[PDB]
């Protein structure tokens, strides 16, 4: 029944969103004098961001654009079917914002429709396996307001710990001896960024970052996600399945709109707590 839309910043697999009858509407990234797509066929990859920002490009980012969401929208309420749209947080972005007027604008022209917009205050594998929650209860066939509820209920309850190699670009994106230095971020129960831990080495700063995710597990899955180093997740991950409360783990690469902010290297685990962090 309803329709489920998210955004490129939520770094769903296409495999997956294409399996699982998931819509994303891509941001953009600003690279270089030119703007890239962050889905479709001739998306802008995390591997040639990456790449590109080790010789000192510095990328930015921008929303999506209301006009995005008035299209998918308006295309959806013309059709006689229900949106739940699963948002990246609103405080990162004005991408929330957008799709907030973008529906009143519809509402206008179709004023019993059903659109329901998520703040998850969330990000990437974060706010990616919110989707997947949301699309496992369309699935159990749960109504939009049920999965709206649900996803309202579970996303004060994730933890998103990540650890990065500086606050080089996080400093450089606006959203937030130091050698060997790894610090650990979170976010708050605000989605506000905020340090909590600087690890001196990578072993350090995954075993801290560990700990803190498995602090609270209130839900038999985990995710991690990772910028560039594709091995360290699994390590990350094997570790994760040996507490007896995580049976699964689904590992998720950075996309490139994530990737400009956090920079190379970045470990991220997302595990939700029995209670609102
Ligand atoms: C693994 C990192 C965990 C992610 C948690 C938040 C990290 C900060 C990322 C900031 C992304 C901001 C993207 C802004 C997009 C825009 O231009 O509107």
């Amino acid at each position: 029944t309803f329709k489920i839309l998210t955004d490129s910043t939520a770094d769903l697999p296409e495999s997956w969103t294409q399996e699982n009858d998931v819509q994303v509407l891509g941001l953009t990234v600003q690279l270089d004098g030119i703007t890239y797509e962050t889905v479709g066929p001739d998306r802008l990859t995390s591997r040639v961001l990456l790449e590109k920002i080790a010789a000192g490009s510095k990328p930015t980012t921008s929303q999506v654009n209301v006009g995005q969401f008035e299209s998918y929208f308006r295309q959806s309420a013309e059709n006689g079917q229900e949106v739940l749209y699963i948002a990246f947080s609103s405080v990162l972005s004005g991408t929330y914002q957008s799709a907030v007027m973008a529906r009143d604008i519809v509402l206008e022209e179709y004023p019993q429709a059903s659109i329901e917009i998520v703040d998850t205050l969330a990000a990437t594998g974060g706010e990616g396996y919110l989707a997947m929650l949301a699309a496992q209860a369309r699935e159990e066939g749960k109504s939009l307001k049920e999965t709206k509820e649900l996803i309202l209920d579970v996303g004060p309850r994730l933890r998103t710990f990540f650890l990065v190699d500086n606050l080089y670009h996080l400093m450089r994106g606006g959203r937030l001896s130091l050698v060997n230095i790894k610090p650990l971020l979170w976010l708050d129960a605000s989605g506000k960024l905020v340090p909590i831990a600087k690890l001196r080495g990578r072993k350090k700063g995954m075993k801290e970052m560990l700990k803190r995710a498995t602090a609270d597990v209130a839900h038999d899955t985990a995710v991690v996600a990772y910028a560039n180093d594709s091995e360290a997740a699994e390590n990350l991950k094997e570790q994760l399945l040996a507490n007896e409360k995580i049976k699964n783990v689904v590992t998720l690469p950075l996309g490139p709109v994530i990737s400009t902010h956090v920079g190379p290297n970045t470990l991220a685990v997302f595990t939700i707590g029995k209670e609102a962090r």
